[PDB]
């Protein structure tokens, strides 16, 4: 799965708990899992 301090690494069903998603900086550089949602 795509963990919180880890690069976006498939085959993965998003992150290990369902409210976090992969968040890049520059094309594919610095892509780490992020809890953006307030409820889910």
């Amino acid at each position: 799965c795509v963990a919180t301090r880890n690069s976006c690494k498939p085959p993965a069903p998003a992150c290990c708990d369902p409210c976090a998603s992969c968040y890049c900086r520059f094309f594919r550089s610095a892509c780490y899992c992020r809890v953006l949602s307030l409820n889910c």
